[PDB]
């Protein structure tokens, strides 16, 4: 408590500091919502010096979900149940209402189908387990560390042949993002990554970004202290002229990483280039079950047909900028206007991990 006080303080004015013989603008990037969260929560933007600027990269799996999954998941709904197919769809509670041109899991819900929000993918399994003459479809995103538990729950279904349990793989990786936005402009110097993706792949994960950029990376927590002990860090790092890694989170990643799960991932998935809503095509940036276990992925099972011309974002939602660091949700002129948590516009809004959706919980003003 006080403590932790005394050590903002001085981290702070060590940040001051250092920034103040900076040649120029020093910008830091951070591809975790929690990160935001943090940086929002306690005002830390506000707090750096002017020369001094974190960058919200594209941590939100739900986020960037594409629309045309979301889409295909609702077609294949429709279509199972015209076979008389009783599907069972779960879902987490923000996809649940991540918007589309066609409408949301929530509103196809209304229309009557089985959809389930839940917490994790264990509570598919249960639900599996719990109506084993039904088909129960999780829909799945998330980023390394909601890919863990997906594979861990699989190899628990193949070991006992559950055959009601599938998935519709949605899966992403973090540090390609950090790649594609770098070579698309996006301009930063130092990276924050994070602390729980690194847990499942380890400081090993990020080091090629470091050996092939040579930008500085600080693998950190989520405390206040943490974010500021990262930024005074990567200024030095950068000051200093020194491209290296540092682990500020061994308390919970080790170098290697999560070896257990890092294996148990790659046999169930591979890597495959993929659509971040928003953002466009990022090379080996996605995850599909492998063709030695399709039968666990549902679109084994339906073929469908998603329209084309299916706009990424509703009108003048800037989402895109957002995802990308360029622009902060106050930048966006539906940010609490036509957009809200209520009613909101674009997915930035609805996903827990979204800028928007954070921006707006704490109330900024700006
Ligand atoms: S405030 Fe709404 S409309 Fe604007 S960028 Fe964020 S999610 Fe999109």
């Amino acid at each position: 408590a006080y403590r932790s006080r005394e050590v903002a303080m001085k981290l702070v004015e060590k940040i001051r500091e250092e920034a103040k013989t900076l040649d120029g603008e020093i910008r830091i990037m951070h591809v975790c919502g929690t990160h935001e969260d943090t940086v929002t929560r306690h005002g830390i933007r506000s707090l750096l010096p002017e020369n001094v600027k974190v960058v919200s990269g594209p941590g939100c799996p739900v986020c960037i979900t594409p629309v045309e999954d979301i889409v295909a998941m609702q077609l294949i709904m429709r279509k199972a149940r015209e076979e008389g197919e009783e599907i069972i769809l779960t879902t987490f509670g923000d996809m649940y209402k991540i918007p589309t041109p066609m409408g949301s899991f929530a509103d196809l819900k209304s229309e009557g189908f089985d959809v389930r929000i839940v917490y994790g993918i264990f509570d598919t399994y249960r639900i599996a387990k719990e109506n084993p003459d039904k088909t129960v479809v999780h829909f799945s995103p998330g980023f390394e560390t909601t890919t863990a538990p997906a594979a861990g729950m699989l190899n628990v279904a193949a070991q006992e042949e559950l055959e009601n349990f599938k998935i519709y793989s949605v899966h992403r990786l973090t540090p390609p993002a950090v790649e594609v936005l770098l070579k698309q402009g996006t301009v930063f110097q130092g990276l924050i990554a994070p602390g729980h993706v690194s847990t499942i792949i380890g400081v090993k994960g990020w080091e090629y970004l470091t050996e092939k950029y040579g930008i500085p990376q600080v693998v950190a927590g989520f405390e206040p202290n943490d974010v500021l002990m990262a930024i005074l860090m990567l200024i030095r790092m950068y000051k200093e002229g020194e491209a290296r890694i540092i682990n500020e989170y061994e308390r919970a990643v080790k170098y290697e990483g999560n070896v257990v799960a890092q294996k148990m991932i790659d046999k169930f998935f591979e890597v495959v280039d993929a659509k971040w809503r928003a953002l466009g095509v990022f090379p080996k940036s996605g995850l599909e079950l492998r063709k030695e276990w399709k039968d666990f992925e549902i679109r084994s099972f339906y073929k469908v047909e998603v329209p084309k011309n299916l706009p990424d974002l509703e009108k003048g939602c800037r989402c895109g900028a957002v995802l990308r660091g360029l622009a902060l949700p106050t930048d966006c002129p539906l940010f609490g206007k036509t957009c809200t948590p209520r009613h909101p516009v674009g997915p930035c809004m609805v996903s827990y991990e979204g800028t928007c959706q954070i921006f707006y919980k704490y109330g900024v003003l700006f």
